[PDB]
């Protein structure tokens, strides 16, 4: 990733700073809304001791990593499919005519649509030219889950409280996502300016290891 290499710079660059140690902490002027993600993932179910990673995006569109390390992902037409082999090779077709080696993932895919249109919240369904990104990869800790997108964008969601980041390099941006579910986009650069509270500075510090991790 030429983009991760850019965002653990950025990340390391707001938290050396030390954004919540100031005189006057002004997060506010920060935020900047001509930044706000396309996509994030609104839903995931996580089979992985047999299938894989279901997830869905807020276009509504729906994928799986599955554990073979191949991916499928649905558009939001009900119709569309793109499938993405190990190496990264992309094939395109749709439910009504597809090879039959298909045939076993393209149901798991249905399965895990069945359950996602049905069951789980819809994160960040409060808020509005990309291509439709794909899960590159995602892990688990004991205290959050993370998503690493093929756009360059890695999203975390924080188990205990229910806060999540999603951070765009493309942007230097990130958005955090509160207890309250309230939803504010921000310019790194400008954080690392004018400060910020003691709960993202905690959750962008997390972040700069996860993005580790994700490096490796």
């Amino acid at each position: 990733d030429c983009h991760l290499s850019d965002m653990l710079q950025q990340l390391h660059s707001v938290n050396a700073s030390k954004p919540s140690e100031r005189g006057l902490v002004r997060q506010e002027e920060a935020e900047d809304p001509a930044c706000i993600p396309i996509f994030w993932v609104s839903k995931w179910v996580d089979y992985s001791d047999k299938y894989g990673l279901g997830y869905q995006l807020c276009d509504n569109s729906v994928g799986v990593l599955f554990n073979d390390s191949t991916r499928l992902i649905l558009y939001n037409d009900g119709d569309s499919l793109q499938y993405i082999e190990r190496d990264g090779t992309e094939s395109y077709l749709t439910v009504s005519s597809h090879p039959n080696s298909l045939m076993k993932k393209i149901t798991l895919l249905k399965y895990f649509r069945n359950y996602m249109s049905e069951h789980l919240l819809k994160a960040g369904a409060n808020i509005t030219l990309a291509r439709l990104p794909y899960l590159r990869t995602w892990f688990r800790t004991r205290s959050a889950i993370i998503l690493h997108l093929s756009n360059g964008s890695v999203q975390i969601n924080f188990f205990q409280d229910h806060t999540k980041l999603i951070l765009c390099p493309l942007m230097a941006a990130v958005t955090y996502i509160d207890e309250k579910r309230d939803f504010r986009t921000y310019r790194l650069s400008l954080l690392e300016e004018y400060g910020c509270c003691k709960e993202l500075a905690s959750r962008l510090r997390y972040a700069r290891t996860m993005v580790d991790k994700l490096l490796s």
